């Protein structure tokens, strides 16, 4: 119950929210059925519209206008927007020239550049270059200040896990709204996007920007606004905010529009219908100009043009429906649309089995529309298992697809035209970054960057020091005149050993055997430099990757290799390798086939053996370091080395094996060498870290080889490709992946086809940033190069996506 009979009277959008049953006055009464009696009176006034008239010019103060043009208005803060346009003879914002903002030029009294941040519901990426002539004050934001050609949202790409994201600078695993749907299992509570549970606090996790700014002592505007609040009210509060007395105005506010989502739904991403609410958009944009302008504010307060997601075509007719899958369809709950989510309708139903669900919706029809996932298995990019609101079974919808239930579920519960929610790789789902003012650059383009960034690039232009979060601060100082962070490498905590030779071959029982008993100064004095480091420098271009845990590990130096050896994990952290454009493929010889070599460097005890791989019917083996990439016969001895060794499935060696093959050569030709980094990450309780040894669920069959859950590479060239890889004066130019160590190849329908009709594209779906395997292992890279620490964590944030141009 509310007491709604007291007064908004002098409390109009009052920035502290008033407790219950006391009535409220702020810009989410509505929304919460709680404002007082007379809120839409004195606080949502409409008379006259939102713009001066020549006529209006000086009137005498009417208090019933929705806006005012008298000549106290500046004064009081309340003049409509185009006030001084229409009767001081002033320009528009977007007509005037635009003019380098080198210092913040801001009223006496402001301590900092307030932040505005414009936010727009499915303002898709392609829109700015798509709408530009429809949206000049969009235009004039975007060519004058920093512009990225599109951001990338998080998955799923819904509005409420991007906007939470957006404030709080982390996966929606870690902060808890992993959909606009859900159910959690501890609470025993669904959440949804209407009605009342949605308000509640336990929901959303982490720390939001306003929340940031209010503990560090700076105001924040009241973020979020009621959906029958118009535009133009929206605009004339965040003016009005602004001036207030020192002591009370925000240093931070936000906007937002449900458009153009709201008609993309209908109409689609491109529907003729789109034009007017781009217009009515760039209207908006221009009243805030205007209305900064009029305060003195127009070269004082960074603005930030920000969208959640982009919008894709997709229709009724394609959905693709379980019921044509499933014989037990009323036992799933499915969480239906862009993205599927499956649980059982009742936890008391022991005959569930999500084993047989999956299996009877894996590659059933020749043009699948989706693919289904054990949560842990889908690509770690994604970010998206760490919490139990997330359901074990996940479904990966096609772009332009729909996921259903039943038939009946789509008629009775065609409508739209567009939709979003798809894996946020898709070009489709890419949205929009401007800022400009003070304190971003100059006419500058940058490169496209995630929008877990943003939190730490948002708190760095208010002063704040940011709440732990998943971007990588730093990384856009690049955006940023001043005000930049400028952070430290993290120290190395454990320091290498650098073993020598120290066991004779007779003290190894390992069941392990080569052919490679057939028989000098030169060669003998060449390959002890060779195992002394002599060509290290070849190999590790950009020096060795930083420890950042406590461990104990070894060095091994090679002619072609260099490798990070953990006595822990019995197998490398990291194995280092540079190939030339140059460099030759070659076999494995025969008499080699089977040849394991035990390492005199490193202890039996700290190796691997090879009679638990004959043991284990399951379990084979590959190498990190590509035997058929050596660089001579004698050289290759070397890839056999037991040290070299890592558990692996042979369907998972079907995959390994093409990459090292063919793709390594492939990239080598194409980027005019790589250096390649390749390892094992463990990650059985999938939260994107790494895995400490007490929580590896599977070993080797009767010995202590634990077996990755997943085996990454790390492939570095030069930017400017007329120079070699081990050559570069300049920029680096990255791709990685973290390839899931499966059993099986079921993930790929075509996977009974050759390498080359598969491979790669799993590949490509399982693209992953230097910085998810940095998280993965408890590395750091690029510890050692020419380039600015910036650039490298901008370098180390940078995704290959694989999808065409935007
Ligand atoms: C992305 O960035 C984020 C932010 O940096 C990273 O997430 C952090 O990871 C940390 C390391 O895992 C984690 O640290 C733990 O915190 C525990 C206390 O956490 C509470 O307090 C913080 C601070 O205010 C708060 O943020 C937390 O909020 C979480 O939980 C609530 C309620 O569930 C949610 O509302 C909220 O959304 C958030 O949930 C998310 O995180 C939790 C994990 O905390 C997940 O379970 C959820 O799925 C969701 O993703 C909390 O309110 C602290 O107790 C931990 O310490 C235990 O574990 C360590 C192991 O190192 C051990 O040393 C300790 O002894 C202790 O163990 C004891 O408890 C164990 C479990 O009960 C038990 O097994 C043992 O036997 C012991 O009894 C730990 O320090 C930190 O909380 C999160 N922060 C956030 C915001 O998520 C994230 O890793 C980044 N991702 C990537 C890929 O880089
Ligand atoms: O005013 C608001 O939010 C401001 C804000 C702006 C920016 C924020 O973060 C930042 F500041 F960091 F950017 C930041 F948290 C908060 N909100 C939250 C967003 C929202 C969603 C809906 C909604 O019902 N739908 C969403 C679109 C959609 N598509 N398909 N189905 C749907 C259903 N209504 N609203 C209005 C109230
Ligand atoms: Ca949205
Ligand atoms: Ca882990
Ligand atoms: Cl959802
Ligand atoms: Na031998
Ligand atoms: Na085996
Ligand atoms: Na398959
Ligand atoms: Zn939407």
């Amino acid at each position: 119950w509310t007491a709604t009979s007291g007064s908004c009277k002098g409390r109009c959008f009052e920035l502290q929210e008033v407790g219950p049953p006391d009535c409220r006055c702020d810009n989410l009464c509505k929304s919460y059925s709680s404002c007082c009696h007379d809120f839409d009176e004195l606080c949502l006034k409409t008379a006259r519209g939102w713009e001066c008239t020549k006529d209006r010019c000086g009137e005498v103060r009417n208090e019933e206008n929705a806006c005012h043009c008298s000549e106290d208005c500046l004064s009081r803060g309340d003049c409509c927007t185009n006030y001084q346009v229409v009767c001081k003879g002033e320009s528009h914002w977007v007509d005037d020239d635009c003019e380098e903002i080198k210092v913040p030029e801001c009223p006496a009294g402001f301590v900092r550049p307030p932040l505005i941040i414009f936010s727009v519901d499915g303002f898709r990426a392609s829109y700015m270059k798509k709408g530009s002539k429809v949206m000049p004050n969009i235009e004039k934001l975007r060519s004058c200040g920093t512009h990225a050609p599109y951001m990338r949202p998080v998955y799923p790409t819904k509005t409420f896990p991007n906007l939470y994201t957006l404030a709080t600078g982390l996966y929606p695993e870690s902060h808890g709204i992993v959909g606009n749907s859900m159910y959690d299992p501890v609470f025993d509570a669904s959440f949804h996007l209407r009605g009342r549970e949605k308000f509640n606090h336990r929901w959303w996790g982490g720390q939001p920007l306003w929340i940031t700014a209010t503990k560090q002592g700076v105001r924040a505007g009241t973020f979020f606004w009621s959906v029958s609040i118009p535009h133009e009210r929206r605009i004339l509060t965040i003016l009005q905010w602004l001036s207030l007395p020192d002591n009370e105005r925000p240093s931070v506010y936000a906007f937002y529009s449900e458009q153009p989502d709201f008609s993309g739904h209908k109409y689609g991403p491109f529907g003729p219908e789109m034009t007017n609410p781009l217009r009515e958009i760039d209207k908006t944009v221009g009243q805030l100009m205007d209305g900064l302008k009029q305060l003195r504010l127009h070269r004082c307060v960074n603005v930030i043009f920000v969208g959640d997601h982009g919008m894709e075509d997709v229709t009724c007719d394609r959905t693709e429906f379980l019921s044509n899958y499933l014989t037990n369809v009323d036992d799933i709950t499915l969480v239906p649309g862009t993205l599927g989510r499956i649980r059982a309708k009742s936890i008391n139903n022991s005959k569930y089995d999500p084993k047989t669900i999956i299996a009877a919706l894996t590659c059933k029809k020749p043009d699948q529309h989706f693919k289904p996932y054990m949560k842990q298995h889908l690509p770690k990019r994604l970010h998206y298992a760490n919490n139990r609101r997330i359901e074990d079974i996940h479904l990966l919808v096609d772009r332009r697809w729909h996921v259903a239930r039943k038939p009946l579920d789509v008629y009775k519960k065609c409508f739209f035209q567009g939709d979003h929610g798809f894996d946020n790789k898709v070009n489709s789902m890419q949205t929009v970054f401007v800022g400009y003012g003070p304190t971003f650059k100059y006419r500058t383009k940058v490169p496209p960057f995630e929008n877990i960034e943003l939190y730490n690039v948002m708190c760095d232009l208010l002063g704040l020091k940011p709440a732990p979060n998943n971007g990588t601060h730093g990384s856009l100082n690049h955006l940023l005149r001043t005000n930049t962070f400028r952070p430290t490498m993290p120290d190395e905590v454990s320091r290498p050993n650098y073993p020598g030779i120290m066991y004779l071959q007779s003290e190894f029982d390992l069941g392990c055997t080569c052919d490679d008993k057939v028989e000098n100064k030169l060669e003998e004095l060449n390959k002890r430099l060779h195992t002394k480091g002599s060509t290290k420098e070849r190999h590790l271009l950009y020096g060795r990757p930083a420890v950042l845990y406590r461990t104990s590990y070894d060095i091994l130096y090679h002619t072609d290799f260099e490798s990070g050896y953990s006595e822990i994990f019995l197998m490398p952290l990291w194995t280092s390798y540079t190939i030339s454009k140059q460099a030759e493929v070659s076999s494995i010889p025969e008499h080699l086939t089977n040849c394991v070599r035990p390492d005199v460097r490193v202890s039996p005890g700290f190796s691997q053996n090879c009679l638990a791989y004959k043991n284990d019917k399951q379990m084979s083996y590959g190498f990190l370091f590509p035997p058929y990439l050596s660089s001579s016969p004698e050289a290759k001895y070397d890839a056999f080395l037991v040290t070299n060794m890592v558990p692996m499935y042979p369907a998972f060696k079907r995959v390994w094996a093409y990459f090292q093959r063919v793709l390594v050569k492939k990239y080598a030709s194409e980027r005019n060498g790589v250096n390649v980094i390749s390892g094992p990450i463990f990650d059985y309780n999938y939260d994107g870290l790494r895995d400490t040894e007490d929580e590896i669920k599977q070993y080797v069959e009767g010995s202590s080889i634990p077996v990755p859950t997943h085996y990454y590479s790390i492939i570095t060239s030069c930017l400017d490709f007329t120079q070699p890889a081990d050559k570069c004066d300049g920029p680096l130019s990255v791709s990685s992946f973290i390839l899931p160590h499966r059993p099986d190849n079921d993930e790929s329908c075509n996977s009974s086809e050759d390498e080359s009709k598969w491979v790669e594209e799993l590949m490509k779906m399982h693209t992953a940033r230097v910085r998810d395997i940095e998280h993965l292992t408890g590395l750091d890279f690029y510890r050692k190069t020419s380039r600015s620490y910036s650039e490298i964590l901008t370098l180390k944030t940078y995704l290959h996506t694989y999808e065409s141009e935007i």
